[PDB]
Parts: C-alpha cells; structure tokens; sequence
C-alpha cells in the first residue's frame, strides 16, 4: 500500500462545507464519500445534497436530520431513493425541511456499501488507498478537538464513544506521527482550513475505525 494518500490530490474531494447549528455531520460524512466515487466514475467532481439527506433519509431510515444520523442508513436511501440531488439544487440550510428530492436534480446514485471491520486500521488504511474516501465516526467531544490549529492531533482523554460523522480521506506520516487526514464540516475556520489530522496506529485513536463504511456506484 502506498506510504500515504491524499484523495484530495486526486480532484476527488470537494470544498469544505459548515454544517452550523444543524447536527448534520452524519450527512455530510455521506456525501463527501459519494463525491469521491461520482467523481471517479464520472471523471467530474460535484457537491452533492447533504440538506436531501436530512429532509429525506428520516425516520424510516433511524436517522433524525439537525439531531443527529447515520452514514450507512444514508447510503440506503440513496440506494433505495435511486439518487440524490446536487447541492446547488437542493441548498444547505441547517434546518429540519419537508423532503423536496427531484429526479430532476439528480446528481448521483448508489447501489451498495460496504462497512469495515471494527477498529482495524489496517483494514482502514487499505480501503482508503483502494476504494476511496471513507466515511467514519470519532470521538470529538473533548475541547482540544475544537481547537486543533495543527500538527497530528492525540488526545489522552479521546475514547471509542464515537458522536461526529466525518470523512477520511487520506493517511500520511508527518514528523514521525502517523496520522488520518479528515475532513471535518464545520467550515475553514476549524483546523487546518477545515481538516484535522489525527492520530493512526495508536490503538483506534478516538475510535477513527470504529464504524467506517463507504458506497460505491
Ligand atoms: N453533527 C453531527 C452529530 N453526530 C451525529 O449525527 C452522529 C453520527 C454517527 C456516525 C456513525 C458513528 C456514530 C455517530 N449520530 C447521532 O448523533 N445520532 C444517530 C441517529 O440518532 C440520533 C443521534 C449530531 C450530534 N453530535 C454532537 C457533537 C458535537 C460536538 C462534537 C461531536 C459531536 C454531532
């Protein structure tokens, strides 16, 4: 496998979004992995509808739009839904909205996912080289996640209780500290203009590989 990756170096991610007051990250998780599959299946990279999400992949699905999802249940609906709409046609607005999906607007589609075996970041490391950027949960409740500036971030106090839907997409070595290079959707002010390395092989740091899943077209 290679040393490290960047998908971004790929065309394969899209610009950084804020999700605001609206607990939307499980949908955001989402999308920017169905973004890097569109993009390599369609040679065009295109921000798809984390808002078709939340209005639309609900109940039926176990998720509760601005409180909170799941990045596998949203796969589903993609799936079961036949698409998902571009997020130029469908906007961002943080908050709970009726379910306005249009064929019309699609953008993408999903047949299948896949979720990785828990806490193997081997496994984890091989998915992100091989298939893409992967949907992941970690633990960021402690307050030195909200304000890591740079650098690999370890935290002592991190656990496995993972609560925050983020994207990996990349891994990578930097000073002697390996790291998982995640994309986070709480703007370009957070972190490293919106992205957070955080700590790899250090026994499932933050449970980074608890729970990653990705879709494939
Ligand atoms: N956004 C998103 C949130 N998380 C979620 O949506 C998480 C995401 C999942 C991803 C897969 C692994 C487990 C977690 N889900 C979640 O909270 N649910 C799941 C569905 O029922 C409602 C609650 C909403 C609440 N969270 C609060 C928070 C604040 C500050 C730091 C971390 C988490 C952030």
């Amino acid at each position: 496998l290679p040393d490290s990756v960047d998908w971004r170096e790929k065309g394969c991610v899209t610009e950084v979004k804020y999700q605001g007051s609206c607990g939307a990250c499980w949908a955001f998780s989402a999308v920017g992995a169905l973004e890097a599959q569109l993009k390599l299946k369609t040679g065009k990279l295109v921000s798809l509808s984390a808002q078709n999400l939340v209005d639309c992949s609900t109940e039926k699905y176990g998720n509760k739009g601005c409180n909170g999802g799941f990045m596998t249940t949203a796969f589903q609906y993609i799936i079961d839904n036949k698409g998902i709409d571009s997020d130029a046609s469908y906007p961002y607005k943080a908050m709970d909205q009726k379910c306005q999906y249009d064929s019309k607007y699609r953008a993408a589609t999903c047949s299948k996912y896949t979720e990785l075996p828990y806490g193997r970041e081997d496994v984890l490391k091989e998915a992100v080289a091989n298939k893409g950027p992967v949907s992941v949960g970690v633990d960021a409740r402690h307050p030195s996640f909200f304000l890591y500036r740079s650098g690999v971030y370890y935290e002592p106090s991190c656990t496995q209780n993972v609560n925050h839907g983020v994207l990996v997409v990349g891994y990578g070595d930097l000073n002697g500290k390996e790291y998982w290079l995640v994309k986070n959707s709480w703007g370009h002010n957070f972190g490293e203009e919106g992205y957070i390395r955080m700590a790899r092989n250090k026994g499932n740091h933050c449970g980074i590989a608890s729970f990653p899943s990705y879709p494939e077209i």
